């Protein structure tokens, strides 16, 4: 069943209408997260290799959960009459990046560099697996505090990666690009890069740059904290108004500000210990 294979603990997270529980796999006492998804809340369905009807979130998790990566892996899933239950890896101790920034404030650039680099590697992994996350933000990034490793979570707004235009979007609006706000259309990669620019600004300034649609479409970036010129340049490049003017993942990682990144363990010893 499910209640027999796992020892269910308390609900995780604060606020929201989701239902993710802390759990432990009885067989080996492995820490897990038990995520419940309401069928009536599912708008995008897909089919696994076998051809079964499941939430797109499951399809995408399966595609990226092969091997090691900076993405939280799906260990198993169950279908119930009115919902699906996903068993996910659970780092311990852990803290999501949103809470981390709330407590620490704007992050030192060395730390932001390490974190951003890991997010880039995780997103590249997703794209390599043919998956577009569509909801990259601090709330969807978990920090494995002891290892200094970041993990991407929640593919509930994702889609299969494609080269044609997307005209649907259910991610976080303040991280969405101007082309979506104005024309209700975008391409996967350039929209992802825009969200990464928002995330990087969030890390080095302690809050997102835009709150209203008018600010997003104007694209003017004001830095509220002291940020190096190189970092500002990278952020402004990711936030270019024209999609084709934004950097590719390769250009981001070859940017001067991204050089000499700390290793995950070094990051934990210096900034998380
Ligand atoms: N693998 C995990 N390990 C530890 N905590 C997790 C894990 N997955 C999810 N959580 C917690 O559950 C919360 C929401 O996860 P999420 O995948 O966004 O579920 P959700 O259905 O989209 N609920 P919400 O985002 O609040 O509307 C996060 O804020 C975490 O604190
Ligand atoms: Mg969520």
């Amino acid at each position: 069943p499910l209640e027999s294979q796992y020892q269910v603990g308390p609900l995780l997270g604060s606020g929201g209408f989701g239902s993710v529980y802390s759990g432990i796999r009885v067989s080996d006492n492995l820490p897990v997260a038990i995520k419940h998804v309401e069928k009536d809340r599912i708008s995008d369905w897909g089919e696994l290799p076998n051809g079964t009807r499941v939430p797109m979130e499951v399809v995408l998790l399966k595609k990226v959960s092969s091997g090691f990566s900076g993405v939280i892996r799906l260990l198993d899933w169950f279908e119930r009459p009115d919902s699906f239950v996903l068993i996910l890896e659970r780092p311990e101790p852990v803290q999501d990046l949103f809470d981390f920034i709330t407590e620490r404030g704007a992050l030192q650039e060395e730390l932001a560099r390490s974190f951003f680099w890991q997010v880039l590697e995780a997103v590249r992994h997703c794209h390599n697996c043919g998956v577009l996350h569509r909801d990259i933000k601090d709330e969807n990034i978990l920090i494995d505090l002891n290892r200094g490793e970041l993990k991407l979570i929640d593919f509930g707004s994702g889609a299969l990666l494609k080269d044609t235009v997307y005209t649907d979007f259910d991610g976080t609006r303040v991280y969405s690009p101007p082309e979506w706000i104005r024309y209700h259309r975008y391409h996967g990669r350039s929209a992802a890069v825009w969200s990464l620019g928002i995330l990087l600004y969030d890390m080095v300034c302690g809050d997102i740059p835009f709150e209203h649609d008018e600010e997003i479409i104007r694209g003017q970036v004001f830095f509220r904290q002291r940020v190096s010129s190189e970092c500002q340049h990278l952020i402004r490049w990711c936030l270019a108004l024209r999609p084709s003017d934004r950097p590719t993942f390769e250009e981001i990682q070859n940017h001067p500000w991204m050089q000499d990144v700390l290793l995950p363990q070094e990051t934990a010893e210096i900034h998380l210990h």
